[PDB]
């Protein structure tokens, strides 16, 4: 019943997205008090403040944040409290799952994103880290990230379950047929419906000793969340967003996440940043009946 | 095939919220003209000219006296009411002059809301979200006992369809009292196919139903011009379906279109999807 | 995989209705390089350049018969056929070129409307809202014989998928000669997936499937820019799913995309989504 927030507003990458702003426009949207409104002792940790290569882009930087960030992290965990890490862009991933991988042998990850970032510096159209950062926590990736906060992969390929993926490049689709990576698509999202989805992923993790949930904002249909980063045709309701986190919810298996990628710069209103913190009143137990 | 309208332009509450232009939005919109090429017979009524505990308690209650009287006289003559709304409170003179005429009423409440409040646990104290109380004979005595100093509607009566803004005291009241309610997420994981069909059945020992259908059920995408706007709501398919499968089961026998707000709507849109939800329930097909 | 490219910028009938932006807008959309993108080789043929119950009736089976004569000489030589549309009414002249090479040919209508109009039912004389019947060998001889004295299509190798907005002459149509029709009621019941399923099943025994996609098939939630819009309509996620069964199923011999109207448009986003749904029906998975 307790919970630690910590922002991290990066916009690293081949160009600015506005998604440093994500932190600022979900706390502005009263993340900190729907939390307590649920019954949680919230403790706000603030913001990380941030102060050539083509391949990895801005690199340097984003291992520097993303050491503070994992050790942050795993403080938080140490003290015994829930970390909720609100985004930036999702390469601030490598460093909450480095920090969480301090204090899980077994650790399975939610991945709620339209795109896989399974990229590695060979494969990146763009040298965009915020696209390899599930990659290089499996461990593939430059070792700078690969290695951070701990010379080891921090998630196992069998213990990842992407849901929403709709936007993959040719090598992550290589990526995932070779490594067994189960995907749910929008297609087989289509076909199954989202309650199916989240019971077979539900027990696909139920081996885990705990799950993270990394969510990309642009998972949900741009009708729904505007404001992201790099919106994205074709994606997932609120509805089917909010129902997944009940479902979630009930389930008790998540011990940590992060909400990433909300862009004001392309919001309408702050309603992404609304919708984020819906989706985390849902996560966090709030029920319609 | 002969229905009476009725509109009431009431916006009563802790604040406006614009719906008392909802009426005649909806006209603007056709409701008429639309209901008449579906080869009904259409009399229209016109409009009814209009503490912090129970808002404007005096004044709704005289609203809905005569809207009582008005419906009651609708069903004495053999003809269908139809109510256009401002807000969800006109629901209370509704059911009541419903009331008269039926002794097993079944209700379809399709609502974001409950509207389940009474005096003690609202927090706005708006009777708009008191009116399914009110009907079911919890509330002030000036409403359960309008036009009748007797419950209008049986709990066991009652299905709510789309609720996903309950508030704490309406939760307790729906689980302590056996309310019959289809959440969002319950239709997310059903469909609105299933839903209905178990709706239909549910309500199956009754002699009329009255559906009181709040725009504000619908999602703010399909239904943005609504005094309470909620995320994550029914769609236009999902709702037009489910008019299309009322009408296919012809249960309805009462029907009220409320809470359609001019102030936040896109050019008159949400009118007329309620105008095209009417077609709907009054029997058009789409084959 | 090789594909020819033809833009028909036609808007005819009672009043414009912007539709004849529809092959420039989807250009500007990147259709070529999308298609090219895929492995494709792309041809493109560039535009062509353009009575009151059959309104214009002499301008469309102009366009048509050199619309006709086009696509007759891209499947003569061995090439996929892909219009790009003003006005729904230029099927007659692409399922006319098609229907020299297929003598039992299938067709998906996929559109808010049935199109099954004639001179005698139509409410309008506009012949975009005909374009289907006379295909069937049901109205004008104009239309009916265009490029050819003969039906060009099979009332039973017909299914309309997306339909909301039909006639009342035109229900009566479907229902006396057997058309096959998924309303928005039935894909609602049964499901995108299944609508598909038994759509491939029904057209088994045709030689080649024309698919006639009018983005007003669409709800106007996920394409605005049409000509005529409807509300109530097809999801951006349903469509795409169904251009992708239909890529697998491998049954698509010709293909266009009509009634773009980018007046009603928003950044061009309708143009952008009917090259995305291109993209899936000649073969991109996700
Ligand atoms: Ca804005
Ligand atoms: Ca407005
Ligand atoms: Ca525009
Ligand atoms: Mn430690
Ligand atoms: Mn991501
Ligand atoms: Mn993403
Ligand atoms: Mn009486
Ligand atoms: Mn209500
Ligand atoms: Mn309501
Ligand atoms: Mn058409
Ligand atoms: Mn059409």
């Amino acid at each position: 019943k307790e919970i630690s927030v910590i922002g991290v507003p990066m916009d690293l990458g081949q160009m600015r997205r506005g998604v440093d702003m994500g932190p600022s426009a979900i706390r502005y949207a009263g993340v900190i008090e729907r939390i307590e409104e649920i019954g949680y002792d919230v403790k706000d940790m603030g913001d990380i403040c941030i102060e050539e290569n083509t391949k990895l882009r801005n690199l340097t930087q984003v291992a520097t944040v993303c050491n503070e960030l994992a050790s942050k992290v795993d403080h938080i965990i140490e003290e015994g409290r829930f970390p909720l890490v609100l985004g930036g862009d999702h390469s601030i991933a490598i460093g909450t799952l480095a920090g969480v991988a301090k204090h899980y042998k077994n650790l399975g990850v939610i991945w709620y994103d339209a795109h896989g970032d399974l990229n590695t510096e060979e494969t990146s159209p763009s040298g965009n880290i915020h696209g390899m950062s599930l990659a290089a926590s499996l461990g593939y990736g430059h070792s700078s990230l690969v290695d951070l906060y701990g010379a080891y992969p921090k998630v196992k390929k069998e213990n990842v379950v992407i849901i929403g993926a709709r936007a993959l490049d040719e090598g992550e689709k290589d990526f995932i047929r070779n490594e067994g990576i189960k995907v749910f698509s929008m297609h087989e999202i289509d076909r199954m419906g989202m309650t199916a989805v989240m019971e077979e992923t539900i027990a696909y993790l139920s081996h885990t000793d705990g799950v993270h949930l990394s969510l990309d904002l642009d998972g949900l249909d741009p009708h729904d969340a505007p404001g992201v980063g790099t919106p994205v045709i074709g994606g997932l309701s609120y509805r089917e967003s909010h129902l997944a986190m009940e479902m979630l919810a009930e389930a008790d298996i998540i011990t940590s996440a992060e909400f990433v990628e909300v862009n004001t710069i392309l919001d309408e209103r702050n309603r992404t940043a609304t919708t984020a913190v819906a989706l985390m009143g849902s996560l966090f137990g709030e029920k319609l009946k």
